[PDB]
């Protein structure tokens, strides 16, 4: 699946496309803009959550046991050890 911005695979840089702006079955992912559509933050990932990012503080990693701990941000679909 390359990246392809109108090809309904979110690999093109978008984190939020459709085959078509036509047939963009993704209230939560609009081809239009290749991103998340207004009122959505997520849409994969591991901060992302019922198409909206778990607020930052919500643990998704551990590096290797508690020291630092990993942490959504809110602002993305990832999740950084905190390291």
């Amino acid at each position: 699946s390359p990246p392809v911005c109108g090809n309904k695979i979110l690999e093109q840089g978008e984190d939020c496309d459709c085959g078509s702006p036509a047939n963009c079955q993704d209230r939560c992912c609009n081809a239009a803009t290749c991103k998340l559509t207004p009122g959505s933050q997520c849409n994969y990932g591991e901060c992302c959550d019922q198409c909206r990012f778990k607020k930052a503080g919500t643990v998704c990693r551990i590096a290797r046991g508690d020291w630092n701990d990993d942490y959504c941000t809110g602002k993305s679909s990832d999740c950084p050890w905190n390291h």
